[PDB]
């Protein structure tokens, strides 16, 4: 599923992400834009052989099992394929565990490089929430 901008904001708000650990809704939408282009089915392979999955590009070396990343952990306790569904529930819950582990949204390289310190509120302008 390829979300619209305001559609994804409303879905994110409903699942508890607005202001979660101090990050306003605009930050999560901006990170989803540059991680996956709003596409739940996006996958990308890293140099160490681990893979990134879904709307927020979650990594198989720490967070999910895909059966092909040796020695990795399954900290969110799911198969990585569940992160690709059109229902964003599993991606949201795992993301909540990630942003809580000490380093906040800095865990997402594209947030750090393209969203941090910008006007992230613009990402929800015009939306009915
Ligand atoms: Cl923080
Ligand atoms: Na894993």
């Amino acid at each position: 599923k390829v979300f619209g901008r305001c559609e994804l904001a409303a879905a994110m708000k409903r699942h508890g992400l607005d202001n979660y650990r101090g990050y306003s809704l605009g930050n999560w939408v901006c990170a989803a834009k540059f991680e996956s282009n709003f596409n739940t089915q996006a996958t990308n392979r890293n140099t160490d052989g681990s893979t990134d999955y879904g709307i927020l590009q979650i990594n198989s070396r720490w967070w999910c099992n895909d059966g092909r990343t040796p020695g990795s952990r399954n900290l969110c306790n799911i198969p990585c394929s569940a992160l690709l569904s059109s229902d964003i529930t599993a991606s949201v819950n795992c993301a909540k565990k990630i942003v809580s582990d000490g380093n906040g949204m800095n865990a997402w390289v594209a947030w750090r490089n393209r969203c941090k310190g910008t006007d992230v509120q613009a990402w929800i302008r015009g939306c009915r929430l």
